[PDB]
């Protein structure tokens, strides 16, 4: 069985601040003596292009306030990089977990603590798509929610803070040094994003995962190397194959060779007709091959 | 949009202890000076059935060892009440959160922290089916991971005690007095659960997210009463319909009458042939009106 889990969500939750700006509410991340925010806090009320540099500029650090669960902390100072404020408060999160930046690449998997108003309200995994978008549920106020990955020895990366929906509903967010996933304007525009590929790789992992659940209906005999098959990918909507050898533990065991599966993407691309796979009608990039063997086997 | 998320585990994590009995290790859950924790942790290693209560008057207390991160606590005194046992233990958690016990219902939402060794390693919604059982993530040794739901003043409901796995890969629990959900027995067995049958009031409210999405091209002109949908519903495998008047926001936001809604699942009911409803290919069950009115508008 395959089931979409979050992360525990315990160390993150106790770094969520409240950030306000005038009138302008948003969520924080408080590490150490600094909280991390959007800098969409400091815009003006306006419906002409927001000058953030103009803002800053002008920008009093008496109109800030932060807090955590109510609690209201001191504004020391205010740095800008790219599109988040670096906010010194006047005393350090004593709950701080030990923790890295980390920038996510499309195919990442990663966890989101939606949060409204400085509190955390929900926990989803998410993946990051080719087009540098996530498909997240937000509603008005979910700007500067993080997302977070927990390393096995504990250690937090936190690599994600929401920024801006589009108006397709794909959802837009920077990495902690300020720099937007996949350069979108960090204010209301016309931008669109490019269209989403299958990940490829998450669907050779949702494949076994089938396969170990004794779902082989689909199996072909046929072999497509990966050179053959990233050259399809181009021309259908999918991404190249990153490598095969990742797979063994699940191609000794089922035991189907990686190039098996991708003739089997090939084959089933268009529609299962009318059959399902471990319940779904088509193909799944949801899943991670490490999430497939960690919920299989707890590796 | 509809995503399946989870409520945040913070407070539930700092319950989440190790239960061990001999060799056996399992999870449990640590609220003032109790832990809770399934009775499956006294079993003797054996092919046979399981007798607990023999296996209860057997016990020793010095064979238990609780830990939290890896402090041990001093056991005290242990009590059998149905599928779970209450460990006194002689340090109360300081961190226990403000707390009830609920059972829940078929049809109900709730949050699974699933642990390993006494730790959590990830947290996931369900829903509880019509037949008692989940769809979870769990894998050995996750028996004892806790269900919960967080209330709005921030009161936490702890629900749900994982008990074991069906030969189907349906999940089985029991609530915090020992009731084990369904009255599945709790030690391995031969036992199949019943069909499930689809929970209607949560397809509604899945209908009114998709309406509140502009995705309408499956919405029936026509209605049907609640009484001649509860009459369709037996003969279809669904669930009868609760009542109309919960649904009045996304009644009044549609605006749709939830008559309408029960004369498209109807229509709905085979198939879409081969068209879409946000990105489910057939009706899903998977989310209540709380779920859907909390995602949409908070």
């Amino acid at each position: 069985g395959l089931k979409k889990m979050a992360q525990p969500s315990g160390c993150v939750e106790r770094c969520v601040v409240r950030v306000c700006y005038g009138s302008t509410v948003l969520n924080g991340v408080w590490l150490g003596d600094t909280v991390t925010c959007p800098r969409h806090v400091i815009a003006p009320s306006t419906t002409v292009l927001i000058d953030y540099d103009h803002a800053y500029s002008t920008m009093r650090l008496h109109n800030f306030s932060v807090s955590h669960n109510g609690v209201f902390l001191g504004v020391v100072g205010v740095t800008m990089h790219g599109s988040v404020l670096r906010i010194k408060v006047s005393q350090s999160n004593v709950h701080t977990p030990k923790h890295v930046f980390k920038t996510l690449k499309p195919g990442d998997s990663f966890n989101i603590l939606a949060c409204y108003e400085g509190i955390a309200s929900g926990v989803f995994g998410v993946n990051l798509r080719t087009n540098f978008t996530i498909k997240g549920s937000f509603i008005n106020g979910a700007c500067g929610s993080p997302g977070y990955n927990v390393r096995n020895d504990g250690t937090v990366e936190f690599c994600y803070l929401h920024q801006i929906e589009l108006g397709s509903g794909a959802h837009v967010g920077s990495d902690f040094t300020g720099s937007v996933y996949g350069n979108f304007d960090d204010q209301p525009s016309l931008q669109v994003e490019s269209a989403n590929l299958m990940l490829s790789d998450n669907v050779v992992a949702f494949l076994y995962a089938a396969l170990l659940n004794g779902c082989r209906w689909w199996l072909c005999s046929t072999r497509v190397n990966v050179d053959g098959f990233n050259e399809w990918a181009m021309a259908n909507g999918y991404t190249s194959v990153s490598s095969v050898e990742c797979y063994s533990i699940l191609a000794a065991k089922t035991g189907v060779s990686v190039e098996q599966l991708l003739a089997s993407i090939q084959h089933l691309h268009e529609g299962f007709g009318g059959k399902n796979i471990l319940g779904y009608s088509s193909l799944c990039d949801e899943f991670t091959l490490a999430e497939v063997v960690k919920q299989m086997y707890g590796v």
